[PDB]
């Protein structure tokens, strides 16, 4: 397989449907990217910059070694994280466009984000323009440092971000900035950020046809299942989000007719699996009533079952909308999913 | 295959290694039993009859159906827990012979015990003689009730529980008693209450010669694999503890090399297995360094290859033991094992 290649072998509208092929693998999209602790996961590099550190883990042989996984991994830049959980044009003391392109190197992943900055909703004109200018130039600076680390720059792939808060203009200029550049994909960043379903799908209808149509779209930290079919109408191919992991964790079971709270006591004599549909491997041997006993329990087999299901009910979710793209169906399963969702 | 058989294939010394056969299936012994939550788990006689109850897990198909489990289950009595958790001679309001046994029934395990009352340490000789003398009143009324369920009677078996605190007068007093009720198993009750390792084993010297030979031996609780170790070379066919399952959610492995607290700063860069020879699925993929990791940032996917392995560890003991006496090496096996553990 070569370092970077994305087809398209259909499409339904904006939809499309394809393959990335990379050294590690190939992925298919539209693709769910979990986080690994698919054809493709999700590493933390801001936990891991911390512990146990980048430079702890190249010397434990990388991240794909470490967690015992040899198909591609994504790594975010970190300042997301950072802005969240923790200024200047240098970047954030608490990580730069070099540092960040850095640890990710040493990391070992196989999809590289540029650094950026997310600009906080709402944002004012006049402070999406000046953060999105920034960003513009910290692109730049991870282009150039990921193109001056030959093992990086011949065996992994560097993704663009778009910002420009909700402001057409200014993701206008932004794509431009990104094309000029020039990177082997393209996310759409500040989204997701509080803004609300509606909103988020009005910019990603004159977003995403700003970006290169030949080259992959990455909506990050998206989403809930029906953000994902609708954006997924409006042209993304690739989507990450912590909602499987942690509502597995809280009690909150993904099905086809919606989220459902497994602690709830009317769960505690039903019989059925978490979905009726599901082929995960809980669906296939246990019921709701069992999950619910042990989740009540404080057992830990409890939350593993339920996380396991739900990584499980995103991936039966892309697969079903590959499928419908490639049959030209996508139209009729976003309408039939949505009846049945809600 | 019949209701309850137990033959004893080799033996060296006091220590046997056999089968039982029951409807559901044969159980290797020496045997370790975990918690369902190995040839026989152990069912959480006292939780489940406070939730969902007794009658609301035979509503649900009994306990195999509800576990997704269809090979032996054993229940303790339930008294045991009460006392510790949470008196007459009729029981204990906070459980009676007869409601103990119907429970069990409900619950529809396999392997029964008598429902006894464990004699706290250390008691005088007078207390553990009236305490031990109510259990095996209580053993009788067990044996009557169990006899007066037919679906029990012909498909389960019934343990009586040895009591005497550490006297030998008392466990011999014990043992006829609960010989002239007639049992399919015998356990020694009333140990691990915290007495120490050398004065259990100096009771289980002269206790379990006072049992049937002909008969499984069942030391209830008991224990940390050098417990187990010593017990069987002192007669014991049978062991359930929650130390695997506990140990592995709190950060402790058991390994051939003694346990190890993964937590631990040392292991951050282990890149060995939990245990070198282990066989268990953990052991085959996942370095100390990434479970380490994973503990450390409070995932659940930590304690669960924790407990993963542990369960597989004290399997692979019981193997070990059931081999080395099967060939005529389990004295060598014991002493082996004792100088590389500890
Ligand atoms: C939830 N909303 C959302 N997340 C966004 C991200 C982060 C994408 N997810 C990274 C994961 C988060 C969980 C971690 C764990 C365990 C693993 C990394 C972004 N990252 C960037 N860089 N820019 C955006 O504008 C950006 C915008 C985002 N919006
Ligand atoms: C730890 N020491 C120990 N335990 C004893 C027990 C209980 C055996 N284990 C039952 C398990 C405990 C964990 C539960 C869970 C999850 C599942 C049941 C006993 N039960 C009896 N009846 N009598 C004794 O003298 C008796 C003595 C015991 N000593
Ligand atoms: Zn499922
Ligand atoms: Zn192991």
């Amino acid at each position: 397989r070569p370092r970077f290649s994305f087809s398209i072998a259909a499409r339904e509208g904006k939809a499309r449907t394809g393959t990335i092929e990379m050294k590690r693998g190939v992925i298919r999209t539209p693709a769910f990217m979990p986080v690994g602790t698919a054809d493709i996961i999700l590493g933390n590099t801001y936990h891991l910059m911390l512990r146990p550190g980048a430079e702890r883990i190249a010397k434990l042989g990388g991240l794909h070694s470490f967690m015992g996984w040899d198909r591609p991994i994504l790594t975010d830049s970190g300042g997301y994280q950072v802005m969240s959980l923790s200024q200047s044009e240098e970047g954030v003391t608490f990580l730069s466009p070099e540092r960040s392109i850095e640890i990710q190197h040493l990391l070992g992943s196989d999809i590289v984000m540029a650094f950026d900055e997310c600009t906080p909703y709402p944002a004012t004109p006049s402070r999406a323009a000046s953060s999105m200018e920034r960003s513009m130039r910290w692109a730049k600076r991870s282009r150039d440092a990921f193109d001056s680390r030959k093992e990086q720059a011949e065996n992994a792939a560097l993704f663009g971000i778009q910002q420009g808060s909700v402001f057409e203009n200014l993701r206008q200029q932004s794509a431009d900035a990104l094309a000029e550049i020039g990177f082997d994909g393209y996310a759409v960043g500040g989204l997701a950020v509080g803004e609300g379903q509606d909103e988020m799908f009005r910019v990603l209808d004159f977003s995403v046809p700003m970006l290169p149509d030949d080259k992959p779209h990455y909506l990050m930290g998206v989403g809930k299942p029906d953000d994902i079919v609708g954006a997924v109408e409006r042209g993304i191919d690739m989507f990450d989000c912590v909602l499987p992991t942690r509502s597995g964790r809280n009690g909150q079971a993904f099905t086809w007719d919606g989220p459902i709270n497994i602690r709830n006591a009317r769960f505690s004599e039903d019989l059925k699996p978490l979905d009726s549909e599901c082929h995960c491997a809980v669906c296939q041997k246990w019921s709701r009533a069992y999950i619910h006993h042990l989740i009540r329990a404080g057992e830990i087999l409890g939350a593993m079952l339920m996380t396991e299901h739900n990584i499980a009910f995103y991936q039966q979710l892309m697969q079903k909308i590959r499928d419908s793209i490639s049959e030209g169906r996508f139209s009729q399963f976003a309408q039939d999913f949505r009846a049945r969702y809600f």
